[PDB]
């Protein structure tokens, strides 16, 4: 015969306290951009991206994270 | 003959505390932008993006998380 | 014969406060944008994006997250 | 013979510029307050405060402050 | 004879640039106040305060100031 008893327990705490959270400035793409092209050839596919794209800011007041995997497998 | 018992416990706390969230500036793009082109040649596809694009400001007041994934496999 | 028993307990759990949220400001895109253009040649599918686009200002309260999967395979 | 002439002449400016004001928390007189008396006399007048009072928050945008005084005295 | 010419001439200026202001705390009185008294004579008048009081938060998003004076005495 076989018994498996998986019984793990879990009391942890994870936490945070912060008195206060601001005065961010993000300012990305604040110079000139300048861009001349001529006779230019392209044979297969082009991707182009000029200017400001794709900047984040972020501000969570927690931003506290938790990962748990349990697996149990049997053959 | 086989026994499984599958009793995880979780008491557990993910938290956060925070006394003020604010003040937070984001000015992506604030350049000047100009694009000359003159005699261009393609001959495949062609993706373009010019000036602002795709910027996020995200500011949650928690913003906590708490991912937990359990399985039991059997054969 | 074969048992299983499966019985996870889940007394958790996931919270955030938060005094005050706010003056947030998100200006993308205040500078000028020029694209100028003269004998382009296109052969084949062509996407463009010009201006201010698909900028996100997201401020939840909260934005708490809690992601939970239960799995139980028997062959 | 008198001849007084009086022509102050004032261009001048007061002012400000203010991106964002705000989270401001004020909390007085969180603490507990406990007064016990016994066996007092008192003679002449009275005046007793006894808690949370003229507590103050002023937040104004501006607050510019401008004071001018002209005179002209003749004997 | 006697002349009097009085042409003060003002291009001044006061000026405040701010980019962002706030998360500000003010908490006086956050402890315990006890009293106790026993068996006490006063013969003149009494001004008695207990507690949190006159606290003061002032934020201007400018609180410039300009004072100006213009006399002319003639005996």
């Amino acid at each position: 015969s076989v018994q498996i008893v998986y019984k793990p327990v879990d009391l942890s705490k994870v936490t945070s306290k912060c008195g206060s959270l601001g005065n961010i400035h993000h300012k990305p793409g604040g110079g000139q951009v300048e861009v001349k092209s001529e006779k230019l050839d392209f044979k297969d596919r082009v991707q182009s991206k000029i200017g400001s794209l794709d900047n984040i800011t972020h501000v969570p007041g927690g931003g506290n994270k938790k990962i748990e995997t349990h697996k149990l497998t049997f053959r």
